């Protein structure tokens, strides 16, 4: 009845998660000024440089130099010695507008409830019972450990901390009708960028002590737990310098750790329009809902669109053998309290609002009550 | 007992998909000088900008700007009509050695066998026995809509077709013990960039009379079949300057369409050492040779691993209730049969061989006979 299931996180530095934090500041920048804002935003990054290229059609008059180096400054990228500098590090921006044929097939002429899913495609949302904020226990540690690893570095507890770290959490759990139950923590990983002058030793037993202890509780951690602890025994050089940076290439560290399932679409540098990311709320704001209220321990909802169309061409709910209910019974439940239209999701989300930067480390889901993670009331 | 399932697919010539078969272009030119080359190759594409950003260490002397005209050629990009030309587009290159602090924790000085893994991860493998290839119904038929569009675009049949396509399939699917077995296809979904000369009603006419019943079995379909054929209305702004394209952003369509599941890691532009990209294969054919020898019907495998160490951290096995043998079992049968460190992988899969840009569009399972796709005769 036990297995074993791992999932991965990355801090605020590493560098897709810097692509993914600055392609949301600009989307922001653009809804502070215009909320009908269109933006498709994505960052790349490398050593000393970070690149803007995409479609972005807006009303607002926005200083990219400035979104962009305040974002990097935010993360913890303040000197050469760091290997990546906000003050300094070249911004280069190719960004057109949107393309007219995308804009007359999915927007134009339409009334905002009837605008078309701004692309095809396929998206999911999940939910456990296995936390109180209804994510996998795996995920929400990985995040976790990313977020002490930041708050160390920060309060200078840590002075040798840079903001470059990955995590991993290996975690057995016990099958239990269809939910998951965890059990106790199999592996913990933790790499993380280091200063020239912290010796390997003194990281291990910071990173066991100070950071792991801070975040796992005790009943999890056993004499069996393995952990790999700087397992590459040096990790100086960091950031876009050591590894090129994407936006949208972290898709599973923002959602689920690798349970429930993911349709492929990116959710960073881009408005309510771009159903890969409001589908994608949208849905975990379903699921949810159907945890909360009380008709499912774990359930996972697909959904999908076609460009230029407003209703999904497709629903299905799979409740794992956790429902009283059947899927037909489950989704006219949902049909008759959820309008997945792109153009009612933004009123019932407040997908205009810009507090997009917030979501782009450390998961977008089961984090501070944002409106996806508030449960619908159902009625049935 | 009836559900709904969708995927989708993208052309060769969908920017994203340019971006990966770029990366593998790279990838192939290092490896057929340098069988040990280290690539980290990832791409970007904008409007007339090819931009390679990432790590390379290598004794081959490539010509990166032969190298990716070349790709873009093989895609159909060859004119400014349709957007964007290989013999006049810019040609960027960001490539700086691999980090040392990342060669000395993974390879250097290791027996080959006993590499480490090149990074932290997850991984899974899928298998199905709805196919003979063992891959779900969704996401073959959407691979073939856009192979077929770019037979028909290559052979002259229909001009006015462009390299980028996206196509998307729902198929209504019957549970049967734990697999599934295919029904009817509910929805097609195919957009394609084309010229400014033909009309509306052509394109549709063509997509379901020379592509959608050139495809798929007329069996599944049938008078309740939705259709959202070209449902933007116009495409002809197309490829990067339509949207701007990344490597590593259809890992689902590059996998499963959705099915099984996914640890995040994209694989395109990178040696075997990254084991995003090796385990991820491994793990496909663990999946096919238990459904091909008979074991299961259906199959999820997950492994991971931490950066510098070369055994998997975890492996686990989940067969939906189709098999007679426990998870324990399965895993013994595995554990006999496999070695999962990235070191025995490039032996058994030929991972340094220059195939890889093969891969990079169309999926890279169910196709060919790769070694991932040739079943390992078990022995327990
Ligand atoms: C190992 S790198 C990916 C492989 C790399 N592109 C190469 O050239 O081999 C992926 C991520 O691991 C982390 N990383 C970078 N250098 C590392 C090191 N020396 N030790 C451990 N993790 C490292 C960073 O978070 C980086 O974004
Ligand atoms: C719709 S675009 C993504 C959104 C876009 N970045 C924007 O600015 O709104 C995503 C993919 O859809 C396809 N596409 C581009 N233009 C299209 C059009 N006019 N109609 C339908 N699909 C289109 C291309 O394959 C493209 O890579
Ligand atoms: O539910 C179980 C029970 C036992 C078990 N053993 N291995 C696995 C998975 C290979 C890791 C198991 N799963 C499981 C199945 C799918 C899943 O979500 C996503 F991955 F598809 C998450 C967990
Ligand atoms: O196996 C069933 C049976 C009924 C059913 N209804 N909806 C679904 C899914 C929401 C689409 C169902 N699945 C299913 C579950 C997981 C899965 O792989 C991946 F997505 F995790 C694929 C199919």
């Amino acid at each position: 009845g036990t297995f074993l299931f791992t999932s991965e996180s990355v801090g605020e530095g590493h560098p897709d998660k810097i692509c993914d934090q600055i392609s949301d500041a600009v989307l922001d920048a653009h809804l502070q000024q215009d909320p009908d804002a269109k933006v498709a935003c994505e960052t790349v990054a490398k050593t000393g440089m970070i690149l803007l290229a995409g479609e972005i059609t807006s009303r607002a008059a926005v200083d990219y130099q400035k979104v962009v180096r305040e974002a990097v400054k935010h993360i913890g990228y303040d000197d050469s010695s760091k290997g990546f500098d906000y003050k300094t590090c070249n911004v280069l921006v190719a960004l057109e507008q949107q393309s007219p044929d995308i804009a007359q097939g999915v927007h134009l002429d339409r009334n905002e409830e009837d605008i078309g899913a701004g692309d095809q495609g396929l998206m999911f949302g999940y939910a456990t019972d296995e936390t109180e904020e209804c994510m996998p226990l795996t995920i929400v540690l990985a995040h976790k450990l990313n977020a002490k690893l930041a708050e160390l570095r920060r309060n200078g507890t840590l002075p040798w901390l840079r903001p470059d770290s990955k995590t991993q959490v290996t975690v057995q759990y016990m099958q239990d009708r269809g939910a998951v139950l965890p059990i106790r923590v199999h592996t913990i990983v933790i790499s993380v960028q280091h200063d020239e002058e912290v010796c390997l030793d003194e990281m291990r037993d910071a990173l066991k002590e100070k950071v792991i202890k801070a975040v796992v509780p005790a009943k999890y951690l056993d004499e069996d737990t393995i952990y790999h602890l700087q397992p590459s025994g040096r990790f100086v050089i960091g950031g876009p310098q050591g590894d090129a940076g994407l936006t949208g290439r972290k898709i599973i560290v923002d959602t689920y750790g690798g349970w429930g399932a993911h349709g492929g679409g990116a959710f960073s540098g881009k408005d309510y329009t771009k159903v890969d990311r409001s589908a994608a709320y949208a849905a975990r704001w379903v699921a949810k809902s159907l945890v909360k209220g009380g008709l499912c321990r774990r359930v996972l909802v697909q959904v999908s669109y076609a460009i230029g169309v407003s209703h999904p061409l497709s629903i299905s709910i799979f409740h794992y053998g956790t429902s009283q209910k059947s899927e037909r019974e489950l989704l006219e439940i949902v049909k008759k309290n959820f309008d997945l239209r792109p153009g009612v999701i933004v009123r019932d989300l407040d997908l205009k609002k810009p507090i997009y930067q917030r979501t782009a480390a450390y998961g977008h889901f089961g984090r501070d009550s944002f409106p996806w993670e508030v449960p619908k009331k159902l009625k049935y």
